[PDB]
Formats: C-alpha cells, structure tokens, sequence
C-alpha cells in the first residue's frame, strides 16, 4: 500500500504543478505587485476563459489517455516514454527559469504581455501531448513488418502484422496474442513423444553415411506402427466423445427435470445452481474422467472448476454442445484458471539489442518455463499495382 | 424522407453557424462602426490567411471523420457524444455572451484587439477536435481487456481483444464481429439434439446419488449408438459431396463447351450467363438438392440464390471448387441474403449498468431470436519480461 | 543509387526550407535593418523558444511518422496524398509572397508584429500535420464496410473489415492480408482437376433439357469413383506421414547423440549446424521426397531450404514436431522464398472508378499470373441494441 502511494504521488504532484503552472503565471502579478498596475483592457479577459478551455481539454485528455495502470514491464528502458518524460521537464524548468529571471527581477514586464504568453504554455504542450500519440499509437498503426511466431514444443504456427517497434514491444505484443491465439501448452505430448523416442537410444564418413541410408531404407519397408495404434487412438477418443455426449445429455435432461420440479415447490424463487451442479456431477462424472483421460487434459480441468462451468452454464441455460466443447479440445490459455500461466518468467533472447526498431531478417525468442517462442520478422514485398 | 431532412438541418445550420462565428466577428466590426476605425496595420491581416486556413483544415477534418451515416443505435445515451456536444454548446454560448455583452455595449474593442481574439476560437476549436478522437478512437487502441464470446445454442467460442470501452460499445463490437467471424446459426441441429433427448422423457438424497450412479455406470456399458451412425451419417455425406463435385465438373464443363459453341456465332458479343445458368442448372440440381438435404442447409441456400451465385461465377470465370465451397459447409452470416439475418431483435443483459467500463471478471448477454451470446471479460496478466 | 539521391533530394530540401523558413522570417528584419530598430521588450524572447519548442515536436513527428520508405505503388495518383502536398505548397508559397510584398516593400513591420506571425505558422503547420493523420490513418479506423475475398483457383475465402477507403487501398489491404492469410496457391491440383474433367470432353431445347436431366440421374446411379480413391489418397498420405515422423524422429536422436558425442571433443566450443544438417538430411531425405510426391510440395520445398530450416532448428533446438509441421501442410505465402510469390504483376479490374470510395454492393477483382481474387464490399448492418 505504502509503494502504491509513493509511487502515485510522483505521477500527481508533477502532473498538478505542471497543470497549475498558468494559474501561477497569471495569478503572481497581481499578489506581487499592486499600484503598478497597467491597463489590461479586454485581451486578458478573452484569453482566460480560452486559457481556462484549453486546460479543460488538456485535463480531459490526460484523464482519457494517459490515466490508466501500467500492463508490462519493460526489461530495458522506454525510449518514447523517457524522451516524452525529459521532453516535459525541459519544456517545464526552462519557462519557470526564464519566467523567475526575465520577469520577477525587474518592475516591468506589464500584465497585457504576461497572458499571451501564458497561453503560449497550453497551446505548446498539448502539442507535447499530441507528439505522445504520435510515438506510442500513431506509430504502429502501419503495418509494415510480418511477425511469424512458432512454438518450440508443439509447433504452433501464427502470424501478425506490426508496424515500426522495438523488439521488446513486439515480443510484448507477441505475448499478449498468445494467450489469446496459440493452443495451450501440453506436456503430455513431449513426454510421450520421448518414451517414444527412448526405446532407439535403449536398443543401442561414406561409409557410416551409406550405413545410415540403408538403414533408412530398411526401415521404410518395416511395419507402420504408428498408423494403426493412432487410428487406434481416435477410434477411442471418438466413442468416449460420443459417450461424454450421452452422459451431459442426460444429465441437462436431469438438470431440467429438477428445475421443473422446483417450479411448483415456489414461484418467482429461482433456486441456486450450486447444489443442482452438486447433484448432477455425479452422473457425468466417470464420463468426464475417462475422456480427460484419454485425452490427457486432467491436469488443466479441476472438479472445482468444473463445477463452476456447469453453475454458469446453469444461469445462462446454454446447450450441452456448449458445455460439451470446452473440454472437448484444448483451447486458448486464458480459459483455464489463473494459476495455469505465468507471466513472470518469460525471457527475451537476441543478438541485436532490444532498443532497437524492427529489421527485416531478424530473429529473436521468448523463452519461458520448459518452451521458448521462435519469432522471425519479414518485410513486407514491395506489391505494384496497375491498372490492366 | 421528411424525417431524414429534419435530422440533418439540425446538424447542419449548427455547425454553419459555428464555423462562420470567426466571419461574423471579424465582419461586424467594420459594419457596426466606420468613422471609429483605429489603424489596424499588418497583424489582422497575417491572421486573417492564418484563420481561413485553419477554418479550412476544420472543415476537412470534419468532412473526413464525422461526416457519415450513423452505423447503430446505442440503447441508452452515449457518454462521450454527450460530453463533447455540451462542451460545444458551452464554448459557442459563452464566447457569444462574451462578445455580445463586452464589445457591443461599448464603444471600445478595436479591431486590432479582436482579431488575435478571433484566431483563440479556431486554435481551441480545433483542440476539442482533437479530442474527439481522444474519446472515441484512441481510448480504444490500447489492448486492455480480452472478451471471449460464446454462443448457447452450438456453443461456438471467440476471442477479441478490447480497450477501455463501455459494455453497450464491447457488445457493439462482439455483434459487429459475430457476422463476419461465428458460423451462421442452424436450428436443425438444436431439433435433431431436442429429438434425441426427448426419448429419454418418453421412456419415463444419497440413495437417489447411488441409484443415479448405477445407471450411468449400466449406460456406459451399454451399446454406443451415436458413434456409428454418426459415421454412416460422415460416410454417406462425403459420398453425396464426391457427387455432387463430380455434377458441378459436368457442369462447368457444359458451360465451357456453350461459351465455345456461341463464340462462332458472334465475336465481340458475350453472352448473358443468365440464360447460361438457366440451361446449368436442371444438370446439378438433383445433386445440390441432395447435399442440401443431407447438410440441413437448404433453408438457407434458395434457387433464385444459387442461380445468381453461378451467374457471378460465370462473369468471373471461377473454378467448379470456388462454386462448391460455397455450399460446402456453413460460414459467416454475411454470405447469405439480408433477410437472414436480424439486427434489432439483439438486447443486451448485464447486472452492471451499461453506462460503466469494462471490469475484469464482469459477464454479459447479447440475447436474440433463439438464441444468446454469453461474454466473458478478463484482464490481460501482468507480463513481466527480462532479458535472460 | 543516382535515381534514389535525385528522390531524396526533392524531399529533403523542400523539408528543410520550409522547417527553416520561421528562422529565415525571425533572422531577415535585425540583416536589413539595422538603426530602425523598435523595443522589442521580451513578449519576443518568450515567443522564440515556443516557436523554437514547437519546431522540434514538429520534427520529431515528422520523423516518427512520415520518414519511411514507401510501401506500395499506386496505379493512379493519391487523392490525399496530392491534397496534403498542394496545401503545404499553397501554405508556403502565400505566406512567402505576403513575406516579400507587404513586409520588405516598406520600412515598416516592426519586430514585435513579425514574432507572433512567426509563432502563427508552426500554429498552423502543425494543423496540417493533425490533418495528415486524420486523412491517412483515423479514417479507417472505424469498422464500416466488409470485404469477402475468394479465391478463383482453389476458392479460398477470407473475411475482412475495412473502413471509409478507397478501392486502390482496399485491394492493397487486401493483397497484403493475402499473404500472410491465404494458403499458398498450387497449381497441381488445378492440373489434376483439368486431367480428370478432360475425360468427358475426350468421350464426346426442352429435349436438350430433358436429355441432360436424364444422363444426370443414370450418373447419379453409377459408381462413386471419387470417394473409394480419395480414401485411398488419404490413407496413402497418413501412412507417409507416420513414416516421415518416424524418420524425423530418429534424425532428430541421431542429431542430439552427435552434438553429445562432440561435447566431450571441445568443452564451450558448439558445432556449426551446417555439417551436422549435411549428414543428417540423406537419413530422412527419401521420407521427406516421398511425403512430398505424395502432398506435391516437391516444387515449393528445395533441398537448400529444407537444410537450412534443419539448421535453424537445431539453433534454436526445436522439437521434431515444429520441423515436421511446416512440411505437412500448405500455409501462408511468406513462409516459402522471395521468389515464390510476385508482386509485380498484380492487377486490379472493376468497373467503378478506382478513385472512388467503398459502397456497398461493389465488386472488383485482384489478377495475377494464372489467378485471380473476386472482392465483395458489403455494409455492415443498421444493428440496433435495446435494454431488454
Ligand atoms: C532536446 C531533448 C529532446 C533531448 C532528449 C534526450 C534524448 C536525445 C535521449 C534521451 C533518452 C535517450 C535514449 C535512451 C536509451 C537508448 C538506448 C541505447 O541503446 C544502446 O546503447 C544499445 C544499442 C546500440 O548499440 O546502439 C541507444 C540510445 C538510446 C536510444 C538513447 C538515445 C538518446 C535519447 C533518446
Ligand atoms: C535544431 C534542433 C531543433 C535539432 C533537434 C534535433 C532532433 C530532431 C533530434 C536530436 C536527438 C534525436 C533523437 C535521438 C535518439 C533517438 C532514439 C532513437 O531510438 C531508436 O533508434 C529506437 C526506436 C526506433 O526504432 O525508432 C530514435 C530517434 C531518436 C528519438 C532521435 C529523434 C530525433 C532527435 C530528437
Ligand atoms: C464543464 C462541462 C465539461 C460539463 C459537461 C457535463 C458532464 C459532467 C456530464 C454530461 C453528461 C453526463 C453523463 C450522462 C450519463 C451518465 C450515465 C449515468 O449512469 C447511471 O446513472 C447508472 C450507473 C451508475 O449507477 O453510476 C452515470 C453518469 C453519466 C456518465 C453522466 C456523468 C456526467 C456527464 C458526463
Ligand atoms: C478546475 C476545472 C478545470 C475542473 C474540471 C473537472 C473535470 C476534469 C471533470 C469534471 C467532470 C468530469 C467528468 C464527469 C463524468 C464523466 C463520465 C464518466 O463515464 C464513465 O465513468 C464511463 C466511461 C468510462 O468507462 O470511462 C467518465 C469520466 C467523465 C467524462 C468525467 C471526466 C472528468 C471531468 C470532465
Ligand atoms: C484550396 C485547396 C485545398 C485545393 C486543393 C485541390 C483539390 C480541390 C484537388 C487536388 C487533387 C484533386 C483530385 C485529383 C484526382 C481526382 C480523381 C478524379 O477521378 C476521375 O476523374 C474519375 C472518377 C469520376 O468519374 O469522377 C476525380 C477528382 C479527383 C478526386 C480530384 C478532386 C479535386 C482535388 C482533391
Ligand atoms: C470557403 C472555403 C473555406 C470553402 C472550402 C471548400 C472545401 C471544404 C472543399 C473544396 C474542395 C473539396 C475537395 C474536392 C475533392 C475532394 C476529393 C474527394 O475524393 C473522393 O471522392 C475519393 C475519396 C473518398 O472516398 O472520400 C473527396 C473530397 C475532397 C477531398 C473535397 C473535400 C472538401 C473540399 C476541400
């Protein structure tokens, strides 16, 4: 709690400050000063009130844009945002230098020449903030570069488009599309695949190189293990499906026959789907475990959580289809809980440095517990058109 | 026609009288007083290029962005639109007070002194220009929240990416994605589901626990119906599909061989391919009927339909495989007629007021005709990166 | 190298006098006269580091967002593009003849009046930046039309949503999204399909209609050819690919033994991945040539290619499955070499004007050496929400 408000209080105070500076600019005049006033006229009336608008729209837009918690963190330092951030601290100290020696060490300096320049303050850093669009949003909206994105284990295939950004925003941006886009990542797979593989290390240049070819050609005429046992495989899993479809039928019919029951018991007092969920789970149960089962997806699905989808699906009173086809193949990361992903210990490995903007060529990786990323970035071609 | 006429002179005299306020100020001077005329020199007229041209980069950019046809209706008032019209209405009322009570009750305010305010209205006007796409376009470019969208009839599942919206504008956006992105809605297999269910209402707490669990255990040993005749079912659709592609090559070839024969007749005069497609289509017909009735898409495929869909094959000279796909299976809603397809029967259900932001963890409903969309909203995971 | 100076050159000079010409208008008055001098007071001081403040966002904008390379070519000229240019050039070119005419005509134009029509230009020559992201990028920000792309050969459809832009931008957004979106084109399975309508051809108006009618209904009563060789196709095509993973597999153990038997030969010293690939790829080459006959991917995939995809997995030490995943089945464009893909001899036909803007109803077709994609422009539906 304490870092929370230390931390804010930096981003307030400044923010203030730098807000209040007009009030202070056309404030201090009359406080320091008071039988030496000049004339002012109407000029400074009419740039108060467009003074007073344009730090209205200022505030607005610092609100809509810029007030909001921080997403990622960067491993290396911003460049946009440390450039933005001293470009402000310059624009702030060099006016408040000249405004504490040009103005307030002599009697001159009469009110009339004081508001035109306070208003050249609002008119230039909203310009600022229109700059700070410019580099974080405006920038990428183009897209230039093709990011192709493949996983290490199980191969996943994506591609995206990007504009001019830094390695680390692009790997952030590959990130945040991954949850979102690429299949869950199951180990079940590799450790089959290296039971698999194993059985050849536990069995045991022209010439090795012809040893090696005959040895490949024998083996293209044994026997395709792997065909029959997989269809096999999809055999099972299709008539286990099939059964788990079965079961969640008849366990919605179960469903709808219990709350037909409850309708008489009172009106208009809907009961609570937990102990529906309670009463139902059983039937589908066994179902359910062998298809996890057989599917290797245990892990992911726990019974709480299971119980929770079918309360939901109870309040919104979706098809067994519905319900069905969340377990029924493995889907994107954030279906599962929170627990299941981490976002701490993801890494970022390249021989070029991350400040520096996308190239076409490049190749970098985002390594993560047990599997990495491999993202290639390309140009796009140059396409003429013509008009037959 | 009426109604339409009426809606755009309020829209239209307001911002003509906004933009022609800078005329009228810098015009009524010269009107109101002619003998009283201070000497103006060069400033008003540098300003005066300065404010026609910053007149004409306001008109552009007023034409370019909120000059359109309305794409929806929001059920409750928008926030932003609100804001910014209000904000509007008070910096034309209060700048019209201004000169009204400040300037024409006195014989004072020299030109000099009114043209620099002049350039104060277009340089801040311009600014709340700038803000509009503030609120309204780049609040929602950041990537903030992920909404997953899930339908409760075929439980087909979806994931967007959204920013800072309001639930009534994500929900826009889940239905504006909806056509181009879920499968079109089949009713045949909700029937084909409720008639298989029905038997088992036809056919008809721990010792009820025990007896439940003993029936499921008794079913799953039994006989595993769906299995097989979902195969007949896959077997006897791809032998309808094999047919059907062989009919559509048989056809497409008599067109070619008609599009030979005619090219004798005349050079230089294609002919029309609807009397082409009349001629076709008896050829395929029984085969597109067949695949219709074994895929449960006949509803939605008409003859006027498929007529008109192998005209615009045949002025495009597409392959027999881009005609079949069409009907091959189901796609987007967009494909079909306008009449599929309703746009104001959608509501939206929420405990949460429509009016506030979007929130990790709060879920909503699009509800339509037989059938709603559920979404879910999560809050993308701190990412922490570090290099290596 | 000349061609691209002489390009530069134009670009670059313009920039540089028009970014100067604030200093020219600020330096020109203390060089001509010298004795005349007025008061100038400091309301000059502050106006020089604004306008000074104002030049450097100015720049640094100008560098984020326009100093790129081009992407595209336009058949026809740029709407935007020409009107942003010719208004820079009206911009400049009125102001510097007001400069010249009625500023160094006469001894008059005091300094104090010259630094705020200084400060007025980089006002307004930012403006017309605001205007270059409005007509360029914030007008197709809003979703309003939907572009459905079908491919002629092999009818590939892909769906896309575009906003208020012209037909040469949306055919460009178009081919770009082809890339990386639609699966590489093969011209073999036009060849077979040509091969085996080629058959009927070779063999060879109510009567004519109840004829045709007649050999459709005894064709629908033959034999199924189609269906019992595709099975085969596909049986044949999942026996090679169990055997190419098999291959992949032991490779890929061959690889791991050999980089572990070179570990003891040099501790910190890795082995180049070039030799390793070489004696590698004749173990898994007949596999691979094999599943390649089989899929008719012998063309896109060359022997070069294939030994530097090995070498950059074993870089990056990627499973067999990420290796094998990219030979099993066609995918987007990139993926393959440069000269794979072409992107001269893109055309665009449509019988609208190209210069026109998106309306619903219009289609326009992209060629290309032997295939063509049909574009449908559809609108998004008036979708209306109420509050249940
Ligand atoms: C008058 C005002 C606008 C001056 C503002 C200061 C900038 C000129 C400074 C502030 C932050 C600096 C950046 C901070 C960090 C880096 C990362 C740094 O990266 C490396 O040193 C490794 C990559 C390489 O080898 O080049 C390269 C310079 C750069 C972009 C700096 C470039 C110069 C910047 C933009
Ligand atoms: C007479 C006065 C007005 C001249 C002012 C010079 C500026 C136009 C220069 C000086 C320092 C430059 C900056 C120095 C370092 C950086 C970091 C640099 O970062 C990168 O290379 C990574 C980001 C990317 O890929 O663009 C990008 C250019 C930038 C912002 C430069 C932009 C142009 C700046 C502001
Ligand atoms: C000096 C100028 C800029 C004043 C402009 C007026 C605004 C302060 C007003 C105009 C429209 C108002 C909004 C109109 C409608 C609503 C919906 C309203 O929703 C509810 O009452 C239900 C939700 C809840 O329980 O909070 C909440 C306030 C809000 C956002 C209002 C907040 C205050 C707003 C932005
Ligand atoms: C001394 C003067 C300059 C103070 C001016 C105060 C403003 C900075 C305040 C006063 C009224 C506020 C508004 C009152 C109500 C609304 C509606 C409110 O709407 C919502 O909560 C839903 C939209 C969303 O999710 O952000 C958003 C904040 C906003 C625009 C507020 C933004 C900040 C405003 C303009
Ligand atoms: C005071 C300043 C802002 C004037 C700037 C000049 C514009 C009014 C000109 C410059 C470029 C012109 C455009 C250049 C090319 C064309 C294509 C041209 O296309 C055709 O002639 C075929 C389509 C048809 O049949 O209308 C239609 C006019 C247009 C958009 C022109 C419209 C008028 C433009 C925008
Ligand atoms: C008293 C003075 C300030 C009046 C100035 C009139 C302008 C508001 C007009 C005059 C010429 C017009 C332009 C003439 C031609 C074109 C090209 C035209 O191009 C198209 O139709 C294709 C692009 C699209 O789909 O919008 C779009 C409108 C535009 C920019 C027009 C925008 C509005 C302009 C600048």
């Amino acid at each position: 709690d304490c870092k929370r408000y230390l931390g804010l209080t930096v981003a307030s105070f400044l923010g203030l400050l730098v807000f209040l500076t007009p009030i202070a600019f056309i404030l201090l005049p009359p406080i320091l000063w008071r039988d030496e006033l000049e004339p002012c006229g109407t000029i400074c009336e009419g740039l108060f009130i467009s003074m007073a608008f344009k730090l209205l729209i200022l505030l607005i837009g610092t609100w809509a844009l810029f007030f909001r918690k921080r997403r990622a963190d960067m491993p290396r330092v911003f460049v946009f945002r440390a450039l933005l951030l001293v470009l402000i601290f310059l624009f702030v100290v060099s006016y408040w230098l000249f405004y504490g020696v040009r103005i307030l060490d002599s009697r001159d300096r009469n009110y009339q020449g004081i508001v035109q320049y306070a208003v050249s303050l609002v008119d230039a850093l909203l310009f600022i903030h229109y700059l700070a669009i410019v580099l974080l949003e405006l920038r990428q909206l183009q897209p230039m570069f093709t990011l192709q994105v493949v996983r290490s284990t199980d191969g996943e295939s994506r591609f995206y488009s990007l504009g001019h950004l830094s390695i680390q925003r692009a790997a952030l941006v590959v990130l945040e599309n991954y949850y979102k886009d690429f299949t869950i990542y199951n180990p079940n797979l590799l450790t089959a695949s290296k039971f698999r593989a194993a059985k050849h290390m536990a069995g045991l240049t022209g010439q090795s190189r012809a040893m090696i070819a005959a040895a490949a050609r024998r083996r293209d005429s044994s026997h395709n293990e792997l065909y029959y046992e997989e269809a096999e495989h999809e055999r099972r899993v299709k008539k286990r499906k099939a059964r788990l479809v079965v079961a969640v039928e008849e366990a919605f019919i179960h469903i709808q026959r219990l709350q037909a029951e409850e309708q008489q018991k009172a009106p208009g007092e809907v009961m609570d789907p937990r102990e529906a969920a309670q009463a139902i789970f059983p039937s589908m149960a066994r179902a359910l475990q062998k298809y996890l089962r057989i599917t290797r997806q245990q892990n992911y699905h726990s019974m709480e959580s299971i119980l929770q989808h079918l309360a939901f699906c109870i309040t919104n009173g979706m098809t067994p289809k519905a319900f069905l086809e969340r377990y029924l193949s493995a889907g994107p990361t954030l279906q599962y809980d929170k627990d299941r992903w981490l976002s701490t210990q993801w890494r970022l490995v390249s021989d070029e440095a991350v400040t520096n903007g996308l190239r076409d060529g490049i190749v970098f990786v985002l390594k993560c517990l047990d599997f990495s990323l491999v993202v290639n970035v390309k140009k796009i071609p140059f396409i003429i058109l013509s008009e037959e």
